[PDB]
């Protein structure tokens, strides 16, 4: 209902953690389990490579669509860039329904 | 100057002609040519078929570009269409300078 692809089998679950590195344990054996870690974090990169399947347009209109275009204007900010501080801002939420097939 | 593409050898000159079909001529011969044909005319199809090479576009730039929209709006008649009494009136000159390429 929020729009998108309903798939029984969906991309699966990547999950990632930090092994827990103890500190120092006492001399003598104590059951109790571990009170005191190590604080530590990790970094990384990590890819994302999607293939779609496009549905070229087969249409035999004669107008002009009407397609996304960006305001040609002497404007203060270019939309979807960068700011003076460096701060992506997605000015509008783009749709996908641009072009018409007849009913 | 006006635009287009300066051909040395630029498609020919396809002309046409009715030829002449003269009305009755007299029974002496006559040296002077003719002052009298049939009034003719033609009609036909003709079928022009130009193959264009295309430069698709090779472009990194980020942001949307500016593309010719038509007005997506509650209009009174549609443009490039016909009226209501079907005359093809081109409403606005369409340049083809659209895209960009840095210099």
């Amino acid at each position: 209902l929020m729009g998108g692809f309903g798939l029984k089998n969906p991309p699966p679950q990547i999950l990632i953690k930090n092994t827990p590195v103890p500190a120092n344990p006492p001399a003598e054996f104590s059951a109790t389990k571990f009170a005191s870690f190590i604080t530590q974090y990790s970094t990384g990169q990590v890819s994302v490579e999607i293939e779609w399947e496009l549905q070229k347009e087969n249409s035999k209109r004669w107008n002009p669509e009407v397609q996304y275009t960006s305001n040609y204007a002497k404007s203060a900010n270019v939309d979807f860039t960068v700011d003076n501080n460096g701060l992506y801002t997605e000015p509008r939420p783009i749709g996908t329904r641009y072009l018409t097939r007849p009913l």
